[PDB]
């Protein structure tokens, strides 16, 4: 099915998690988008969100903090669940750059042909930021090998692309098996990742995911 | 809009010429598709067919054999059970090619460079491995549903269309406008205003695709 299932059971996880460990991060954890809040997105993009980030939108807006001064801290280890305004704001964003190129060194994708080997693409609907260029977010243009609704790095930074969940259930469930899997460190503090069983050192998030799906890959 | 219109349009044009000028072909339109034959279309794919592709088919089921001779200069409408038959079989094609002759688009970037892709939904088949179908995986510089040709001999791949319906009223304008003979007989096209000779209709709608393209180049 679609992991709208894993999406629902996710944010609990997570909100429960945030409650307890830091209570802070939980308090940017916006009130639902409203389902005209979505047709109206929908409309403006011209897109279809998939199930589970529908699901997703219908229980958080993103992340706010507007009284904060320092920015917002990224749920996932930095990393900020983007709003709906900003989902539209960045996807046209990154439309216009689509537009511009047409007429950046070598893209290349894991698993190969999994995704486009291009900069942008207008159906690459971003859902986190790392407000420095590069985002996770869900492919509406699979490659050959890819499939519709995976889940996908791109950006600034990533001339390679990564295939990082099916959907955006299975990706909500990982980062929440990572928290109870004890794989952090608080800098109540900034939320960044370890991996605990190895005593691992702090690692960006993104160079985690990357390798995950390396090795999943080769398997 | 969607391009419903147009293919509605385009049918009622595309009947009524063949009953006049090729009967025969006539007889080869199928009856509709029932919903249920597209909802468990779109199940055995796991796709929504776009809103004019579905419009088509509540016209005609494709074609049906009388040995069928393909109403558009030669190639066969697909049957809704050929179309999930030949899309299962491009599908398996891509799934080997996994397991690893340049290919382009035209425009640039408007089609995956890619030899299948489980998106490329054919319609209408040249019984010889390429078909025009409607692409649900456009590149950067394409269109969600936009129609394309692909197969075997097309290793550049053309936008020939923007939607379902714009495809079979070029269609139905190009009867319309005489550029047809008969070999009733076979359907092969020419162009009348030229005195043209006889062309292979995918050459046709290639150098009509590059045309477009370079005539829209200076804008920006």
């Amino acid at each position: 099915n679609d992991g709208v299932s894993e999406t629902l059971l996710a944010w609990r996880h997570i909100d429960f998690w945030t409650s307890e460990h830091n209570p802070d991060l939980n308090a940017t954890l916006s009130d639902p988008c409203t389902q005209n809040d979505i047709t109206h997105a929908e409309e403006d993009l011209e897109v279809s969100f998939p199930n589970p980030v529908k699901a997703s939108f219908k229980i958080h807006d993103g992340q706010e903090d507007l009284e904060s001064m320092t920015g917002t801290s990224g749920l996932f280890y930095g990393f900020q669940l983007m709003t709906l305004d900003q989902v539209v704001a960045m996807t046209q964003a990154w439309r216009n750059v689509a537009k511009n190129l047409n007429k950046i060194p070598d893209q290349k994708s894991i698993p190969p042909n999994a995704v486009q080997p291009v900069y942008a693409h207008p159906a690459w609907i971003p859902l986190i930021t790392d407000n420095a260029g590069n985002h996770i977010g869900v492919d509406l243009a699979p490659g050959p090998n890819g499939k519709y609704a995976q889940i996908i790095t791109f950006g600034r930074d990533f001339d390679t692309k990564f295939v990082i969940a099916e959907n955006w259930g299975e990706f909500l469930l990982s980062f929440a098996n990572d928290l109870e899997a004890g794989n952090w460190y608080l800098v109540d503090g900034e939320l960044v990742f370890r991996d605990k069983k190895s005593n691992g050192p702090i690692q960006d998030y993104f160079e985690v995911l990357k390798r995950r799906t390396w090795i999943k890959y080769q398997l």
